[PDB]
């Protein structure tokens, strides 16, 4: 700085910038690289509060503490004032950051380490991994004294003392024979009387088991829905609402058939087995397509199997990881894109399920952390596509929807449980070569698919990659990305994740090798996971694609939400308009 005679010799960054008072210039002279130099400049603007004295600046350049509001904080704390783990700073999962590393890299916002880029009154604050807390302040040690930026109050787990622990058994038989006194639904709204006029009118043509003496107003499921217990509510005709019960983890994954002979070698493939498929919905109200499910005229009528089907055996060479490749045109007539009318922006994906219904995930429709409230006139569908970028009027079609039904058990705040949404097509869709629905595995068929050794298939166009993985370098693909993933073992699916994953979701993907971000984070949100059943040469869609932990950090497969518990659910919707 001063003593201009000094402005001849080689100056040490310390000797010219600290104790004296240097600008960017003498610093640069000392260093000669604008990257770390402007790291130093970012500190300097931050150390504007740390210009004097010496230590004040030595520590400020050290980076081990937050200056009050923490604009200087360059540490690595991943806990909020309550200890909540912070979200990815660069990405918007699960809440959109107003000011981020693209905006203020001068605060050096790392992956999830606690920061303060906007100089808000909260001090060091981070968007949190838990969707419940959009922004929570981080307790960061104070520069110069044994203090922190905000009070630390970790939310430690509650003891099992003040709460009366229920020894009551979990509800068996999917709540068909439940014998408690439950009187609260998902919203807490009480039910009506069973013998009411609306309830009788709606359940006149509903398949109920008369063995259950339907009690006064308790949650009863005489239709044997595999999702849980439900009861009628007032309002619009035909409506209902599921209740809240502590169900057993009676997942189909560990259900081994009581007829599976102990001779599991030289397995008999489809051997002239005319495996009829039993339609479960009402064809008058659900529409056609269930009968023609799983039969591709280009494949089933041509006796052709896709060049990606030859991998369907899990008996490949050591099951080595294979990256995805482009599929044949017309091999995915059901793949649909959920799009925004204004602006025309890529939002989500799905698969066509019938001639009148479109099934997607519940998170794609309602994600309030992104100011999203999507109604009938703010959603559109693009069907029969091979490329997104082109306008394929002859093959791809653009359609609107009429009514939207969301699942009552929608829990996006924690784990995207019951990621289910059903929207009725506004215009009838004509069956052709590039338009087709899919089958829906029941309990036993899906059990056979899981335990007999068959791979599933997920189709998507990489919307999740643009939305959630903010790394610049992997753009939105132009071709449909199709990935074959077998089933994952349940302790493997549960142990490596901290979030309580419900039995309505499951993992799909190979073991993650060290040193890479896996292939489970490819495709659109809401995609289908389809598996081919050897009995009838057809394809059954197990569920819906949602967000996966494999994107944000390594070591995770794709997490997808089941649909086999929703059959009895789906009918309950159409009977509202099926009169
Ligand atoms: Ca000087
Ligand atoms: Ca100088
Ligand atoms: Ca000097
Ligand atoms: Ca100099
Ligand atoms: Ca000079
Ligand atoms: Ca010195």
């Amino acid at each position: 700085a001063n003593t201009f005679l000094e402005e001849v010799r080689k100056g040490n960054l310390e000797r010219e910038c600290v104790e004296e008072t240097c600008s960017y210039e003498e610093a640069f002279e000392a260093l000669e690289s604008s990257t770390a130099t402007d790291v130093f400049w970012a500190k300097y603007t931050a150390c504007e509060t740390a210009r004097t004295p010496r230590d004040k600046l030595a520590a400020c350049l050290e980076g081990n503490c937050a200056e009050g509001l923490g604009t200087n904080y360059r540490g690595h704390v991943n806990i909020t004032r309550s200890g909540i783990e912070c979200q990815l700073w660069r990405s918007r999962y699960p809440h959109k950051p107003e000011i981020n590393s693209t905006t203020h890299p001068g605060a050096d916002l790392q992956e999830n380490f606690c920061r303060n880029p906007d100089s808000s009154t909260t001090g060091p604050w981070c968007y949190t991994t838990d969707p419940t807390v959009r922004r929570q302040e981080c307790s960061i040690p104070v520069c110069g004294q044994d203090q922190v930026t905000v009070a630390m109050t970790p939310r430690s787990e509650g003891s099992s003392v003040n709460l009366s622990p229920p020894l009551e058994q979990c509800v068996p038989d999917r709540g068909q024979q439940y014998q408690g006194r439950l009187a609260v639904t998902t919203h807490g709204l009480p039910c009506l009387a069973w013998a009411s006029a609306q309830a009788k009118a709606l359940s006149k043509h509903q398949d109920f088991n008369s063995a259950v003496q339907l009690v006064e107003n308790f949650c009863r499921n005489p239709d044997g829905d595999e999702e849980g217990v439900w009861c009628y509510v007032a309002g619009k005709p035909g409506d209902f609402g599921y209740c809240d019960l502590n169900y057993c983890e009676e997942a189909v994954e560990e259900e081994t058939g009581d007829g599976l002979d102990e001779d599991s070698d030289r397995a008999i493939e489809g051997r002239t087995a005319t495996s009829e498929y039993q339609t479960f919905f009402n064809p008058r109200t659900f529409g056609s397509g269930e009968a023609d499910c799983g039969l591709r005229p280009l494949f089933e009528k041509k006796s052709l199997e896709d060049k990606t089907e030859r991998e369907l055996l899990e008996s490949y060479i050591d099951g080595r990881i294979v990256e995805g490749s482009d599929a044949e045109i017309g091999m995915s007539p059901w793949q649909v894109m959920l799009f925004r009318k204004s602006p025309q922006e890529l939002l989500c994906g799905a698969s066509l399920i019938s001639d009148r219904w479109v099934l997607t995930a519940a998170h794609c429709l309602l994600y309030p952390p992104w100011d999203k409230n999507f109604t009938e006139n703010d959603l559109l569908v693009r069907i029969g596509k091979h490329s997104r970028t082109r306008y394929e009027r002859n093959i791809e079609k653009i359609s609107m929807l009429e009514k939207i039904y969301i699942h009552p058990r929608y829990n996006w705040r924690e784990n995207l449980d019951r990621d289910i949404a059903l929207m009725k097509l506004k215009k009838p869709v004509a069956f052709s070569d590039y338009i087709h629905p899919v089958c829906l595995p029941d309990r036993e068929t899906a059990a056979s698919l899981l335990q007999a050794g068959y791979k599933g298939r997920v189709t998507g166009w990489g919307n999740l990659k643009e939305t959630w993985t903010a790394n610049v370098g992997k753009g939105q693909p132009s071709v449909l990305q199709v990935v074959n993933l077998p089933i994952v073992e349940r302790p493997v699916c549960k142990d490596s994740t901290r979030i309580r994953i419900t039995d309505n979701m499951f993992c799909a993907g190979y073991k993650p090798d060290e040193g890479k971000r896996g292939d489970a984070c490819e495709g659109d949100s809401g995609g289908p996971f389809v598996m081919k059943s050897p009995f009838n040469n057809r394809w059954y869609q197990m569920g819906i694609v949602s967000w996966g932990e494999g994107c944000d950090r390594d070591g995770k497969y794709g997490f997808y939400t089941h649909v086999f518990r929703l059959k009895k659910w789906i009918q309950k919707v159409i009977d509202q308009f099926g009169e």
